DNA sequence: TGTGAGCGCTCACAATT
DNA sequence: AATTGTGAGCGCTCACA
């Protein structure tokens, strides 16, 4: 049985409360008293049983996070910025990873997070409107913030402005004089993917352009490669491609190149994310920058505000920007 | 105040213990009684406060994980396979991410994980031998498994066989007839990086070869690009490069290509990891495969065995393999 | 500074029938 | 002999003293 707060009480000549104050950096200590207590716990290697502290009522803002597999780029980047910002605010973070596809899986995840009595949830998992509303409802009394829902979902959410991203992309290709444009989208089961797809159609339409092709990948470079290969093998050869993410763009670029065409000069390409690696593709990839650090930082700040009944309900849009490189 | 075990007690006509039995799938229930209780908690949307269950003494296997930033490839892949395998074993997982560089930071992380009374720790953070031994010592009574230490560290650990990876790389370049070989290593502050560096030197030496260059990156493709550019600008132009990871290899390939040289035909390249993207680099990257799923899966199984006083102490080496692609062709 | 109380549950028994 | 209750406590935080 690990050292208790009681064990330090006698090994310091004080009570369990005296030690408590010391541990909590409380106000009103016997000055030199704290010096003695700390030495007492130091020699016994005392580590406050957080499990007991929480139950006892210690107000510790504990953020829960239901997320897509961390094996995926953006999710990992986001959780990272979340834990980082939470540590910086003295907030704790427990995360439930959802691997199985489906709303039940996400609900299971929210269930456990709730069991750990989190003071708020951050759901970074693709959810259709009613499913999101359902999840939001299951969050018994605790606030929920969503990161993978449409801007049209009636719940608290933060997402990058797909409107701005897709416009930037389309307008860039247009200003370069492209008219034969193909679209490589993320998996349709992804809300974010769908939002980008919609964004492209919206702005391509406003420029009286109709994509000469439209395929669906799964976020992986291999899918980008295969999809762009099938497209080219069907004789459909555009002069520019808008791709849902940098990784698929990479695969597209491989297919283009292994076909005898020059990325840029023959078929321009635009990616999405502006991942670290994108600046070193052959040739450097023009892309839309999504500052994941900012999303994770903002997510935590926001979930805390909500937890404090602060009037900041709704949907928030994060800025993005065009990074001009050599693929266009 | 969320629904208590007490709330179900009267909303079912039983006591808190009766409900407890039903919740824990206990032995000796009133048969139909459990049928009633379950219905009672179902209608009240009851979710057992795990915090209270743990304190009360409920024996649950909770794995703690101190790790390098999840913003890095391998660590994120590893934590994912860890959480995945733990969920599959009905084990819970809490993870403390260490961002600040240093042993104190890692100790801080272990401190918190201990505060949550985990039944074991998985440290995936670069630790020199004495620092690792120190951390291991701080793990008051609970078993610790390390993933970023040397195979020579006297503690429980699991790492990929750098010996096999570097040999595979070196022997491959040699069989292709390369003699002018440059080395691009990961950051020296990384144990894993150093192990690979050592491995290359070891096997290059056994083939009577001396690298004509040896630079250090930081795992990022940009570092791979910059380092390989400085190297080429100094007039040092090898015929093959061994790179500590696929991302730096990417940067190297960019530098090689933007220099008028053909990756493969003029300067061969070998990476490390066999990341998903590596199969789609221009041209496809020959690399050393490190099965991160396997590492995370094995780590959990192993930490649990240790937790059960199973005699499996020491260091374990995981296999790796060479993935031949196009960067070492012609 | 001490004291009382409790957080939600698990134990260990006891207590029902 | 089945089933239920009862007592106690887990480690700490509160509220007071
Ligand atoms: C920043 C956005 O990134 C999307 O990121 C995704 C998700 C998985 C793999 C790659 C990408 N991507 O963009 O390249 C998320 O689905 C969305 O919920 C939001 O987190
Ligand atoms: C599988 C191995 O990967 C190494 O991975 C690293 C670590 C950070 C960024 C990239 C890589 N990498 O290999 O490309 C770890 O340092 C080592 O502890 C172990 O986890």
């Amino acid at each position: 049985k690990p050292v208790t707060l009681y064990d330090v009480a006698e090994y310091a000549g004080v009570s369990y409360q005296t030690v408590s104050r010391v541990v909590n950096q409380a106000s009103h200590v016997s000055a030199k008293t704290r010096e003695k207590v700390e030495a007492a716990m130091a020699e016994l290697n005392y580590i406050p049983n957080r499990v007991a502290q929480q139950l006892a009522g210690k107000q510790s803002l504990l953020i829960g996070v239901a997320t897509s597999s961390l094996a995926l780029h953006a999710p990992s980047q986001i959780v990272a910025a979340i834990k980082s910002r939470a540590d910086q605010l003295g907030a704790s973070v427990v995360v439930s990873m959802v691997e199985r596809s489906g709303v039940e899986a996400c609900k299971t995840a929210v269930h456990n997070l709730l069991a750990q009595r989190v003071s708020g949830l951050i759901i970074n998992y693709p959810l259709d409107d009613q499913d999101a509303i359902a999840v939001e409802a299951a969050c018994t009394n605790v606030p929920a913030l969503f990161l993978d829902v449409s801007d049209q979902t009636p719940i608290n959410s933060i997402i990058f402005s797909h409107e701005d991203g897709t416009r930037l992309g389309v307008e860039h290709l247009v200003a370069l004089g492209h008219q034969q444009i193909a679209l490589l989208a993320g998996p349709l089961s992804s809300v974010s993917a769908r939002l980008r797809l919609a964004g492209w159609h919206k702005y391509l339409t406003r420029n009286q352009i109709q994509p000469i092709a439209e395929r669906e990948g799964d976020w992986s470079a291999m899918s980008g490669f295969q999809q762009t290969m099938q497209m080219l093998n069907e004789g459909i050869v555009p002069t520019a491609m808008l791709v849902a993410n940098d990784q698929m763009a990479l695969g597209a670029m491989r297919a283009i190149t292994e076909s005898g065409l020059r990325v840029g000069a023959d078929i321009s390409v635009v990616g999405y994310d502006d991942t670290e690696d994108s600046s070193c593709y052959i040739p450097p990839l023009t892309t839309i920058k999504q500052d994941f650090r900012l999303l994770g930082q903002t997510s935590v700040d926001r979930l805390l505000q909500l937890s404090q009944g602060q009037a900041v309900k709704g949907n928030q849009l994060l800025p993005v920007s065009l990074v001009k490189r050599k693929t266009t």
